[PDB]
């Protein structure tokens, strides 16, 4: 369990419950740990999707919107350390011009870096100027494709009510 550890579950279920009901898709609060993005609550479909995202379970710090949001937010030394594990070169322009796009807008879109078809938009839960979550819609781009700026502002203020 993540109640003893995640001081502000109650407060993070909460806002994973609306943004559910909110955009009709999954959506998770994901932590940085090391190397990997773990998944501390999520809301599970009620369609039938299923994805690399799992409650309790860890990805790389690599793919997808989640990890990019973490990556650009978190200090510069930690997400060069990251990046360099995984065989990335952080000085390069592919990796910096994204930060920045993603600094600029507050959030992150990702399509089928992780699954096949389905996307993910997520933003960063920040406590002061420290970096300690992010919060994430995972849909089907079939369903992104129709919702993108809903999604986007829904998950936007998720995040910012956390
Ligand atoms: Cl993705
Ligand atoms: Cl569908």
């Amino acid at each position: 369990s993540y109640e003893t550890s995640q001081h502000n579950l109650d407060a993070v279920e909460a806002v994973l419950s609306r943004l559910q009901k909110q955009t009709g898709e999954m959506a998770a609060y994901m932590v940085p740990v090391g190397y990997r993005a773990l998944c501390v609550s999520q809301r599970e479909s009620m369609q039938a999707l299923r994805c690399s995202f799992v409650q309790g379970q860890s990805q790389p710090l690599l793919r997808g919107a989640s990890s990019k949001v973490m990556l650009a937010y978190m200090p510069a030394a930690r997400c060069e350390k990251i990046l360099r594990y995984f065989g990335e070169d952080p000085t390069l322009d592919k990796w910096q011009s994204e930060f920045e796009k993603i600094r600029r807008h507050g959030y992150a879109v990702s399509t089928s870096e992780i699954d096949p078809g389905v996307s993910g938009i997520s933003a960063p839960v920040m406590k002061g100027s420290k970096l300690i979550g992010a919060i994430s819609v995972m849909a089907p781009a079939h369903r992104v494709e129709s919702n993108k700026q809903r999604i986007i502002l829904h998950v936007l203020q998720a995040a910012r009510a956390l």
